[PDB]
């Protein structure tokens, strides 16, 4: 108590709190202390299961509890994949009503339709620093040295992981006499921000001198100069991809469309159209499609994904089309950045999650992906299909 | 048990258990079911304090349990706004490690140099069909017909709600035979997800059935014909705004750009233009900020916004300028779509960290979007200055 | 030659010579003088039937001659129109070959299939200049002041022209203290430019003192804030319009497409969807169409358009839907800024061009409008026509 | 005469009249029936110095004379490149009045403060086809084919040309089942329009037999599926570039700032970023800039270049910052196709042009390049210059 009326003071700051108590203890001071300021009692927050100590140490500062996010699943789902191979269930956590259930519905049509054709198309994981140099002279001089010591640059990158390796350094903008190199990785089952951050910061300190020693003096601004581009939507993500890149697909016959989605192909197809094409073209917007953000956000919030990356995730392109014998219906995301090592895939109730997919710890980022299209095309086709339902009624 | 081996054999479906057993019983049966088809046992995901059967009706489908995230807090955070005023702990639930820090070490700068201005510029919600009709003829008639009866279609939105009110029906976009009217709503305290879609529909109703009097045939195809634009970074939100349109600003002189941020003015205003305004053009960004989505994902998880929103608080603006007297620094965020009632803010965690902030209820929308853009620049300020400081560091 | 020798020394420069000599002749010793310093002889661009005594004073500076763009024609185009109606022959001046031939097939086409219907959705231009504030506080005073002050803005920029009249001031952005308001005008006949320019810098001198009065200090930083926007792409264009918005659709039976275009319906949809749609989606782009961009250009060149203004009218979207009798095929350009008098439709070739038309002078804008909508279907159709004969055959 | 009757008549059309008279007469022909079905004369039109046979055959169809654009110069304008040395003086046609006066002004002052430095970053030419595989299956076999097969792809694709180079074919795009393979050429002098379709033709039908071989099926749906992308405003061009990716510079000292432009360095930083930044950014605008059109269609239509390449050479970027010794401004063009033959440029007045440049032929496209980046630096510097000496003043 004494320790919370320093605290009211502010003789001790809650961060420097860790160390003068215990942590589990320096939970429920910090709780206490902004209850006190809050004037209201909370009994909810305080009461969890997840490791304390290891959340504070990789996932959380200045932890006071937990909030929960109620959990439930969809499926059965087929999968065709390379990875992904039978029927999943899918855990999805969202406080969206009937967001589940939509998706639930489309996991059971695909299903008895023979399951989703899936393939992951690219992956990787990129970090764009921003570099000035005097002038454009200069410019030019530092994208022709990247690109000529690119194996020199990619040992030096190397050396600081285990587990990433740099694959290219593509695109390299110049505006003026600033030069945004792309570094472009292969990180493994991690999601890999720390890992390419600390690979780049090497790779940029050691142009920094190889630079100078033919006199040329450069100096990097940022290690992120907004052109990676991370959690922020992009041309250049939608166009070069970043995380996992992903392609799911399905064949519908005309007399599966009228059993179990009660409409018709050419009704998908103009929905489609009319909606995630023409609707999305017209208001300028880079998702083309109706429900990739909502079901990427419910699959990433249950598995411990980065809750930003759903930014990523709400990019990309639905096409259905007129098939002589039904619909052939596809989603695309370019831009997925998803690990099942790592950031939030630790802490314990996502970790089960993954469990439940078969996809958490290593050689499992590729399977995970291929869940996650067939999860997005399940469920952007059942909203796309309810759309035309009601499309052919009005009609 | 005799029901977890029907399931097995598919005999009944996971959705159809609540009714023949508790909801809190059917919830540990599809969880046993899940379990014994990936052969993985579960701990932690079967512990929740919230409220299961509300939980069931309004947020969630075939429940198996919860998922935890660490929930930290940042302060203290001055705010110097119009419904907000004074100093706020404000809470954040997320598992990236230093994001907290990050905030919450922009906090204590801004508060003890005076807080954050900041504003709520608009604030409505809209949801645009997709109308087909037989030609461009027929459509700039419906455009035409939409303009002169606005009053009348108002009338006929209201009547589906109590809160919401329909102020405009703008823009009104027509491809080729294709209209997009973007109606913009009034919410109150909600998001207005449900209600928008609700008034909307009705309002689509009487306008096909006014028009055919006309002999005019037309006919909605889809309530979102995806103009409006709902969990997509689009140009129409970025320009005529979507939820709350937030900007906050804070004014810090030389003297503590130095000893609080450890840098200079010229160094920041450099930064941001170099990466969030030179490198998000090249790029074809519309993100030109640093931190947004970070920010604003941690505080709509903490708070229970809808997860899928982050795709639009992403977008914005920050500026940072060298004034004579230190440098001006400030972030825009056109399309916030918030809420403290209904959606996720009834689920019970997420409501206790709306009551830290006394923002849960009726009446405390606006005090909850002055304090997401208070904390969106505390962040993106400390993001920006700790460049900033390397920045300066590298060059010399 | 004196002269000259004083414009080799560079005591006199080339933009003072029209008070010391007849501006006929000023033109000869620009072009003589410049010849001198690069060494070469021309026998082209001193040969001209055009004005100089005019084109000096509203067109150019500095005039050494003129260029030759070679005109032809496309028709005849039936277009059914509120302004246009009956046949049109439309001139097209390019250097790049088969563009007419193009176009020309498309009219044909269009002609025997009963001709295009296009309307003018929208017909504005607009100006928004950006204006500093202190504080996002006075940011907010002065868009709610613009607002509730309309009326009296109106009257201050009305009161600079017989022909302006302003009826919008909307959307008014705000980034941080910075205000973009977009003063939205009707132009009558003209494009405009010099008009709003003139009406909105009175409008905001007004603005700016009368917000003085009430203790709120703000001044405008420039005209035009590139929120108009003027000359370059945007989204702003795309959704809320400039200029004449126009669309223009034509219904085609299937046996027309099988006889005329020499294809099928399905065929042209697949393209157009490929293409138009989706491969502009995935590159970003803007101009979800084939060929507005140069269609546009070859008919702004003939009648004296602003060629910066092909930009905004390679904006844009075309839909080609199958229907139960054949395709729906519609182009939608939501940012063309023409004219008929004012800019460059007094050059003397480019008024002839638009007296072929019957479009040159006063209440003829809507009328040309219209025509430029029909011969950009005409020639989009033939474009994609085209390319869905290669389609059916390699299938 | 007579002939002039079966041409109202429709007995005979106009596009088959060159064969039966000479091309001289088909072209007086074709005016007097295009005068006699508007009912109106023409005077101006007629007038003609261009070589009409050899226009007819590669620039223009149904021929009835020319149009006349007013051709001023501005300069002197000094250039520090690497292929443009010394002073020029830029042709530039247009109808805007006072668009060469600004050009003319900037060149001066950029002149007698040293010149432009100008670079060529990249230079390439792009055709992206559309192909349609059965499945995403597929597709991904077809991208690692290209990828394994490029060297013969190449071989296939140089046999059609002499100058044509295939460098790359990146980035190739995949949406659904769909390959949009972004073909990248070298094109020496020419703009590379034509070179570039019959070498990627060429290309896909070899792709597409290799790929028989194999049992996958695919066929080009289109030679251009709109990923090039071809007089459009795109990302993609933004980002990788495409023609000729420009820059020009030019440091300027406060005394010099003070004397030709009547302002400050401060004053010209604030108008680039609050008009072609901020503006640009918050109107989802590609051109982050005020002028690049503007300049860039004047002197296209006076050296032959395309006039729908407009659109691509509108985008770019515009930076102005504060330096210790004055200011530092600049203009980034990713996306300026060019050339200096063929096509256009063919045109006797525009080739007159291009020689008042030096620029007519081969091995000089770079060096126009480079004159195209000095004068929109030159036109751009005086237009913000000018922006911001009413911005000076307005704030006093
Ligand atoms: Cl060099
Ligand atoms: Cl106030
Ligand atoms: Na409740
Ligand atoms: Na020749």
């Amino acid at each position: 108590n004494e320790i919370l009326e320093k605290l009211l003071k502010k003789e001790i700051k809650p961060y420097q709190l860790d160390d003068l108590v215990g942590e589990k203890e320096a939970i429920e001071l910090r709780r206490k202390y902004i209850e006190k300021i809050s004037q209201v009692e909370t009994k909810h927050i305080g009461h969890y299961t997840i490791d304390e100590k290891e959340a504070m140490k990789k996932n959380i500062e200045n932890m006071i509890g937990a909030v929960q996010i109620p959990l439930g699943f969809a499926g059965p789902l087929k999968i065709n994949g390379k990875y992904a191979n039978g029927e999943f269930y899918v855990p999805l956590a969202t406080t969206e009503g009937a967001l589940v259930a939509s998706v639930n519905r489309g996991c059971s049509i695909v299903t008895k339709c023979g399951g989703v054709t899936v393939r992951v198309i690219d992956d990787k994981m990129t970090r764009a620093p921003v570099i000035k140099t005097e002038s454009v002279i200069d410019a030019v001089k530092l994208k022709e040295w990247i690109k000529e010591n690119f194996q020199r640059i990619k040992e030096v990158a190397e050396s600081t992981t285990r587990h990433g390796k740099l694959i290219d350094i593509n695109p390299i903008l110049i505006v003026g006499r600033y030069v945004y190199p792309r570094f472009v990785y292969k990180t493994g089952d991690a999601m890999g921000m720390n890992m390419v951050t600390i690979a780049t910061e090497k790779a940029c300190n050691f142009i920094e001198e190889e630079l100078k020693k033919e006199n040329i003096n450069i100096h990097t601004v940022a290690l992120s100069g907004n052109a990676c581009v991370d959690k922020k939507p992009a041309g250049i993500n939608l166009i070069e991809g970043r995380g996992k890149s992903i392609i799911a697909e399905v064949f519908l016959k005309e007399e599966e469309i009228k059993k179990y989605l009660k409409t018709t192909s050419k009704a998908i197809e103009q929905v489609n159209m009319y909606k995630n094409l023409i609707g999305s073209a017209i208001s300028n917007s880079m998702g083309f499609n109706a429900h990739y953000a909502n079901i990427i956000g419910a699959l990433f919030l249950a598995t411990g994904q980065d809750e930003a990356h759903i930014v990523e995730g709400s990019l990309g392109i639905t096409v259905a089309e007129c098939t002589e014998d039904g619909v052939y219906f596809s989603v695309t995301l370019p831009d997925v950045p998803v690990g099942t090592v790592g950031g939030g895939t630790r802490v314990e109730t996502q970790k089960e999650c993954l469990e439940l997919l078969g996809c958490h710890g290593g050689d499992k980022a590729l399977k995970f992906a291929e869940i996650v299209g067939a999860t997005v095309l399940a469920g952007e086709l059942s909203l796309i299909g309810a759309l035309s339902v009601g499309h052919l009624a009005r009609a």
